[PDB]
DNA sequence: CAATCGTGGGAGACCTTTGGTCTCCCTGCAGAT
DNA sequence: ATCTGCAGGGTCTGGTTTCCAGACC
DNA sequence: CACGATTG
């Protein structure tokens, strides 16, 4: 009945689907940090864990998380940060009682027919709006594709289908 | 009082110092994982959380953790893994109730007079043997430097000094 | 704040002290015992 | 099982597959 | 994707 979806990146999000069909999606909490004398964004460990502790999803609920798979052409910092986000979320989810299933981007994109798209981010928001019409206003912006990815991971995990 | 030290990497370890002077150190739990058709060690998230939950250190105890600082010349996989281990430990520690204080390796090495050695791993084990003589048997092997780093991080936060 | 674009990048602590100097890991995989 | 050495590296799902093709942040 | 930077 309950399913969680997590886009773990800095502009990512967590989506919670209840058995009555309602849904919530939360932007990933972050803070601004100093590194090598510049500012950078970092996930907010305590707010994530606090977020997970107030969810109504019971222990045992499966959380489907986007598998970390950076391109070899991405910088060493890209690799560090996606590795870090992944581990922070995985530990946080496990410590808060949820079962964690990593899902490759190719898996849920094939499942919703999103593969090989020229506008993959827009498409993911369009698909999330169709599957979660009451979230349509929370998906209007280009920067909301993180919210879309989370909802689509949860929708994948629940076995939802597009019309 | 109570202090925790964490070497977060795959051969790392967590050390726990109690107020009566006694000490425990545990090797970091790991599992073997298939990745891109080869086998790789990865930290064991469940076992880490379970270990933290069995510690007698009370809530709010400070956990000193080695800051992740990979070299610009380490490969992107190096960056991903150290980022991943760091995030996994930080979240496990916050979620289990401990305060987290990252410590740069240069900080506890300067504190114990270990800067600029040509056998830094052996030296770290030697220093932790002197600080924790009842752990001397658990530091015999060169692969035990991670146990030594965890113990020294904890010794740093407790303010211990070498004779 | 929201978008977009192009390339892929250390970070840290203390000093010489408002910028300079110098220090620091680890992963992943072959091979030897 | 422990260690030594050395350069710094994608990974993943469908292939009704035996390593390939194509795909992804 | 992250990391900078620019542009309304």
């Amino acid at each position: 009945g309950w399913v969680i979806g997590v886009d773990p990146d800095i502009g990512g999000a967590i989506a919670v689907l209840s058995p009555d069909g309602s849904s919530q999606v939360f932007d990933n909490p972050f803070v601004h940090i100093v590194v090598s004398e510049v500012i950078r964004k970092r996930l907010d460990t305590k707010s994530i864990i606090q977020l997970l502790r107030g969810l109504d999803a019971p222990p045992g609920t499966t959380a489907y998380i986007e598998k970390s798979s950076p391109f070899p052409t991405d910088g060493k910092q890209g690799w560090w940060s996606t590795g870090f986000s992944y581990g922070l979320w995985i530990a946080s989810l496990v410590a808060s009682g949820f079962s964690v299933v990593p899902i490759a981007s190719q898996t849920w994109k094939a499942y919703f027919g999103l593969m090989r798209s020229e506008t993959p981010k827009d498409d993911s928001r369009q698909a999330a709006s169709i599957l979660f019409p009451d979230k349509d206003q929370s998906l209007k912006l280009k920067k909301h594709h993180g919210r879309a990815e989370a909802l689509l991971l949860a929708a994948y995990g629940k076995g939802l289908v597009l019309p």
